[PDB]
DNA sequence: CCGACGACAGATAATTTGTCACTGTACAGTAGAATATAGATGCGCATCTATATAGATGCAAATTGAGTGGCCTTATTAAATGACTTCTCAACCAGTCA
């Protein structure tokens, strides 16, 4: 449901410099606070093991670091965004490196599954029938059937039976009659290897790396490499690596988590203004266009309507919910705090923007306390519970807002939409209950008069890919690409679509289980390619490249994204399905939405 | 002296020619014409022949399009572009101050 907005923050001099000093200042303690995990923290690989870092390790590290003498001049609250970054890098990173470990043994079963019909044979000593026999009774036992045949093969040995179990699981848990040419499984069986090897490469990651502003490492071994000797092909490798490594230009942003930690007010000139809790000296002024401006007005009223109120209203329920204020680079020549240009980033809830969807997010929260009251039930967590209950009270007492009555869709009316690699999407409304098509789309209609902009989109990313080589021979710094295009068209399709569902009155919006296809058709093309290039591994990576680019290139996490938004900030539910691999775009998204909806129950 | 033969002259019927009177006989519608044959020549109709085939067939290059087979450098770092995944996104109470 969230969103962002944008303005630039404009200031004098003297306080875009003093705001880029404390930000260059505190851009270090980043650096250091992550090196303390790193290298440093001696528990680290149980983090890894469990996938999460625990909830206070980071403050723990920070405490100290606060009286240090390079990093004691920050406001308390310059502290807290240091550590809420902090955690939330290795918050994300643990979370990343835990699910590649059990992807590598979830396939590490399977290649040891995975057996050819004359190996199922030998392994049982017995016929294919017998196996198919056996196959016919487990199916009879398990009537979460997937799951529980990989489950009745990793217990339940049972004399090397588990043989038909895998039998089932290479069939797609259902019987088969046909026997398998081997050469069909020679292919399979290598693309299982191939994501192994893939999976124990990509196992290793580059520890999370903070933003050096400094050059000190670059500058110090600039002089070491030109006025030194080294040893090795190793250490000149090592010098190489930095030397060739681009330092950043900006500071991480400042995080304000707390959304009253953000002061507004009208100045003179009627102009809105804010200010920042241990910045209170440096005001700053909003410019923004006013196609967003009615949520800076919002923000204004929130806050005098609690003031004005005696604190009996909470922001539990204010519009704003979090501040990220970020330098955006500029261009030319000038001292940083004059070339670059604050910018600050508001999440909102969108649906706290009506009265009927400020109620929701009330129910919400209302419920999400008690419970959280209930299982807590020490000293200062007496005094949260004061917070809580101040805001389980408090939460009652509505702002004024605007009404608007929430939109409702028929229960059986249900969209679904096809992505594809050369359809990036098509459409199907379909009545559930009459199994009748009520419309299909395709592109021509789905986005009318913006057509041209598929064909720009195709021209533009083949024009830049070559212009961008031949820039490349020439250490030329114009690097451009159609990424910003590739944006716009995801969401002319994500409007479309929404004011579609809303068109027919659908209850949902239908998406795909598209899972990882990157990675499946990279193992796929690679298994396929060593066969025809045998020994000639240049040859074995030239063999689908547009393929396996436009693969690399398809936007469909993004056109998801984009979907899921416009839909959550309408109030139409999304929902999921496996996408046919045969049938037509129109097929694909008929079956897709009749998946769907019998997946109901 | 007697008998036989030739010269010359003289007389004479046969022969030829002419004249004269009496008479048998053709004139009377009448033989070119009829009736066979061989032998050569010419016009007509049939009965072969020798030339003249164009259509059909067999075959043998002459490409012609469509296949198939054989031969190939690779591993790190850094930057750029295009993508994917994960994480995060409290709110009021407690201690100073003009």
């Amino acid at each position: 449901s969230q969103i962002t907005i944008q303005a630039r923050l404009i200031s004098f001099e003297s306080n875009r410099q003093q705001l880029w000093k404390l930000m260059a200042d505190l851009n270090t303690p980043l650096i250091n606070e992550l090196l303390c995990q790193l290298g440093q923290h001696p528990d680290f690989e149980k983090w890894q093991q469990k996938g999460k870092l625990p909830s206070t390790v980071v403050s723990q590290l920070c405490q100290p670091l606060k009286t240090d003498p390079r990093f004691a001049g920050q406001p308390s609250r310059l502290y807290m965004s240091a550590i809420h970054i902090v955690d939330y890098i290795y918050k994300s990173w643990l979370a990343i490196q835990k699910r590649l470990q059990q992807q590598l043994d979830g396939k590490t079963r399977w290649l040891e599954m995975l057996n050819s019909d004359a190996e199922l044979v030998e392994l049982s000593g017995d016929t294919l029938e017998a196996i198919r026999v056996k196959a016919a009774e487990i199916l009879a036992i398990a009537m979460s059937l997937s799951k529980t045949l990989f489950d009745a093969y990793q217990e339940t040995e049972d004399i090397k039976s588990r043989s038909a179990i895998s039998y089932l699981l290479k069939n797609g848990c259902k019987l088969t009659d046909k026997e398998e040419d081997s050469e069909k499984f020679a292919k399979r069986r290598r693309q299982v290897e191939i994501q192994i090897q893939r999976l124990t490469e990509k196992l290793i990651s580059r520890m999370p790396k903070g933003r050096d502003l400094t050059n000190a490492k670059w500058l110090e071994t600039l002089l070491t490499a030109t006025t030194t000797v080294a040893e090795d092909n190793a250490q000149a490798k090592r010098w190489q690596d930095i030397l060739l490594t681009r330092s950043s230009s900006l500071p991480f942003p400042l995080v304000f988590e707390t959304n009253e930690d953000m002061v507004w007010s009208k100045n003179q000139k009627g102009r809105l203004c804010v200010h920042f809790n241990g910045l209170s000296d440096l005001i700053f002024e909003v410019y923004c266009g006013n196609r967003q401006l009615h949520w800076f007005q919002r923000f204004l009223e929130d806050q005098q309507t609690k003031r004005k109120s005696k604190n009996q209203h909470s922001s539990g329920l204010f519009t704003l919910r979090n501040g990220h204020l970020v330098w955006l680079e500029g261009e030319g020549k000038g001292e940083p705090w004059n070339l670059h240009h604050l910018t600050l980033y508001c999440c909102v809830d969108n649906r706290l923007w009506t009265e009927e969807g400020t109620e929701i997010v009330r129910q919400e929260k209302a419920d999400e306390i008690t419970k959280f009251i209930t299982n807590m039930k020490s000293d200062t967590q007496q005094a949260l519970i004061q917070r809580k209950q101040s805001t389980l009270t408090r939460i009652n007492n509505s702002f004024e807002r605007p009404s608007q009555p929430l939109y409702q869709g028929q229960s059986h009316i249900l969209v679904g939409v096809s992505l594809g690699l050369e359809k990036p999407a098509t459409v199907a409304v379909v009545d559930a209950i009459a199994n009748k098509v009520l419309a299909y789309r395709s592109i021509k209609q789905l986005l009318g008069d913006n057509y041209e902009l598929l064909n720009r989109q195709r021209r533009q990313q083949q024009y830049l890919s070559h212009e961008r080589h031949k820039a490349q021979k020439n250490f030329s710094p114009n690097q451009f690409g159609a990424s910003e295009l590739g944006q716009h068209i995801d969401r002319l399709l994500a409007k479309a679509i929404v004011a579609l569902a809303r068109t027919y009155k659908a209850g949902s919006i239908v998406l795909p289980k598209l899972g990882d296809m990157r990675e499946v058709v990279q193992s796929e093309i690679q298994a396929i390619a060593e066969q025809k290039f045998p020994g000639y591994i240049e040859g074995q990576q030239k063999y689908a490249k547009q393929y396996r680019v436009n693969v690399h290139r398809w936007s469909y996490g993004r056109l998801i994204q984009s979907i899921q938004s416009k839909a959550a900030q309408t109030g139409i539910v999304i929902e999921e399905g496996k996408q046919p691999i045969r049938g037509s775009p129109h097929d694909k998204a008929k079956e897709l939405a009749l998946s769907a909806y019998n997946l109901r129950l």
